[PDB]
């Protein structure tokens, strides 16, 4: 049971890990330390692992300092959990829904619940 949630949150984590370098570029750019490192990474994940990548919430794209990073589970049965993440390099483990799938994979979803702070 909760080896399925540690193991598969990693799984589209590491999809997440892309956006982990999307808002990576913030902190890069909010924390200018060496201004040789130019840094333009883009989040190509609409679906990964059996979950979502969306950009969804605040925003739809890099506009202010905040980064919309979403994981949604396509199942939220097959999956009970969703994996978001935020500007801090910090991933939410809710047992709600936080978005949708819109890559239309194989199934939707709409339930709340419980919530997880993944750091």
């Amino acid at each position: 049971i909760s080896e399925f949630e540690k193991a598969k949150i990693n799984a589209v984590r590491a999809a997440l890990l892309e956006n982990a370098h999307f808002m990576e570029k913030f902190y890069l750019q909010n924390g200018r330390f060496k201004q040789t490192s130019t840094k333009w990474p883009s989040l190509p994940i609409k679906e990964a692992e059996g979950f979502c990548i969306r950009l969804n919430g605040i925003a739809r794209g890099a506009l202010d300092s905040k980064f919309m990073l979403k994981a949604v589970a396509i199942d939220k049965d097959k999956n009970p959990f969703i994996i978001k993440m935020n500007e801090n390099l910090v991933t939410f483990i809710c047992k709600k829904s936080a978005s949708s799938c819109s890559d239309g994979l194989d199934y939707f979803k709409g339930n709340d619940k419980d919530c997880k702070l993944f750091k």
